[PDB]
């Protein structure tokens, strides 16, 4: 319905500029007949997710790289995509006119938008919040009576969670992640650096921080929010590190296991919140399979643990099949899930660039990957940022796919966003990855899912300079022609019956 309307800032390509009463948006999908594929495309030279149609034809007239489905192999189905109601983003969009927030949440949560079904939420504060706090900051409160939400939940993140949920095309999934307990459980005093939990799994310490994940679920429950659900904690590598600058608390993959197994999952369980799911890890899988080897093979764990949660840092390069994949293999009934992603800390680097084409090839480049191995689900960090990446109370290093101006009442839908957008308007909830063959070497990145009513699902990243003719198959349909031009991404849909 309405366009992307352009706007360079010097760097490889266009953010699109929304306000109050502007921002670029779909027409509800339309379904195609059998023998048609829809593509959506975008560039680094500005096109936006713009859609066209053609036919799936009987006859192959390309000689180049040919893709075919084969829908009978069959993976992981998906969860969802979505990105984290951090301090900073709820700040940050609440900054905005009323009519300009409603455009911003639905350019993520609707079926005019993008489609996103998961919120990551912390419980307090982070990095990327205006303070330090937790909810319960009275030191040797161990029964957590002062347990209470600040004006971060109950004015900012709540609210605009539920407006979030109300204007959502699809059932939106709610994550929770804690960075630090109260000071006064841990071995160091302090909200960041190297300090871990006080004593020992089972003691009054680890089941008091267990109590504050129930009175945390209790209280946004109050709110009439339920959660799908929680990981036993934000990076606990972390906070191994000497000197670490932001909220954190250390675990080793041992005191994890034990902390779940001793606390936080019986205390869970013993809970009204007993289904909510319990992801472990929460960090980088560089620290796979080594961790789930640890947490996974004590019994006395692993039933309380439903999934594990990674994150990735996208400005490094850690081998996906031998953390991802070997850890597929060691605990194939364990799911994979991406927790969260950001970009942009490359100290030469701004930590904002508005318009990079790269940092959006870098986002599906990345859930390519994931989606091949056995992952079921893609978060992103901060949903909105200010144009400097922040608010951040220690310091800015990353970038947002919405960059939000205040001074303006505009805000900025980056690379980012349009190259997240092809995967999650286009990959409902119980999606199903299936084989997708390249029938010679070739330079491009490629996933095919099945949508739960059957259609197929195609997304096609060129990363090169280069147009790369294509012909995809599908056995039951025919085959479609294309081309993937140079610094594309592009999702092809089509009906299979
Ligand atoms: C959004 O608002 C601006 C200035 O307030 C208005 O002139 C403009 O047409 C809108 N954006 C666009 C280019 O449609």
């Amino acid at each position: 319905a309405r366009p992307c309307i352009p706007k360079s800032f010097g760097y490889s390509s266009v953010v699109c500029v929304c306000n109050a009463t502007y921002c670029d948006s779909f027409d509800p999908p339309t379904f195609p007949a059998l023998g048609t594929f829809s593509r959506y495309e975008s560039t680094r030279s500005g096109r936006r997710m713009e859609l066209s149609m053609g036919p799936i034809q009987a006859n192959h007239t390309g000689t180049g790289l040919l893709l075919t489905l084969q829908p009978e192999q069959k993976f992981q189905k998906v969860k969802g995509f979505g990105g984290a109601m951090t301090d900073a983003a709820a700040l940050n969009i609440l900054a905005l006119s009323p009519p300009a927030q409603n455009l911003l949440l639905k350019s993520y949560f609707s079926e005019e938008g993008i489609g996103y079904n998961i919120i990551r939420v912390p419980m307090a504060s982070c990095d990327f919040s205006i303070r330090t706090y937790t909810y319960a900051d009275t030191p040797d409160d161990f029964q957590l009576h002062n347990f209470s939400l600040p004006e971060e939940d109950t004015k900012l993140k709540i609210p605009l969670i539920h407006r979030a949920l109300q204007l959502a095309q699809r059932p939106v999934s709610l994550l929770a992640s804690p960075w630090t307990s109260p000071t006064w459980l841990k071995t160091n005093g302090a909200v960041n650096g190297k300090g871990s939990l006080k004593g020992q799994p089972g003691d009054i310490y680890h089941q008091t921080w267990a109590r504050y994940f129930v009175k945390f679920l209790d209280a946004y429950a109050e709110h009439k929010l339920q959660f799908w659900a929680v990981t036993a904690e934000n990076e606990p590598s972390a906070g191994l590190l000497s000197g670490y600058p932001f909220q954190c608390l250390g675990f080793t993959p041992e005191h994890q296991r034990d902390f779940i197994a001793r606390d936080l999952g019986p205390t869970l369980a013993n809970s009204t919140h007993h289904n909510v799911r319990l992801l472990m890890l929460d960090d980088q899988r560089l620290l796979l399979p080594h961790w789930a080897k640890v947490v996974l093979t004590d019994p006395e764990a692993a039933k309380y643990v439903h999934g594990i949660a990674v994150h990735w840092y996208l400005d490094f390069l850690a081998p996906a099949k031998a953390t991802l994949g070997e850890t597929h293999r060691l605990f194939p009934n364990t799911m994979l899930f991406a927790s969260e992603a950001c970009v942009g800390s490359k100290f030469w680097e701004q930590s904002v660039r508005l318009g990079s084409w790269d940092r959006g090839m870098q986002y599906s480049h990345s859930i390519i990957t994931n989606l091949l191995y056995h992952v079921v689900g893609w978060t992103d960090w901060n949903l909105a940022l200010n144009p400097e990446g922040g608010p951040n109370w220690v310091r800015n290093f990353v970038d947002s796919p919405i960059i939000v101006d205040i001074t303006k009442d505009t805000f900025y839908k980056q690379p980012m966003f349009y190259h997240l957008g092809h995967f999650s308007k286009f990959i409902p909830e119980g999606s199903q990855r299936v084989g997708l063959v390249a029938s010679q070497k070739n330079d491009l990145d490629a996933v095919a899912l099945m949508h739960p009513d059957g259609s197929a699902v195609v997304v096609v990243l060129n990363r090169s300079s280069k147009d790369v003719p294509l012909t995809i198959k599908d056995p039951a349909v025919g085959f479609l022609e294309t081309i993937s031009p140079g610094y594309s991404i592009h999702t092809y849909l089509w009906h299979r019956q």
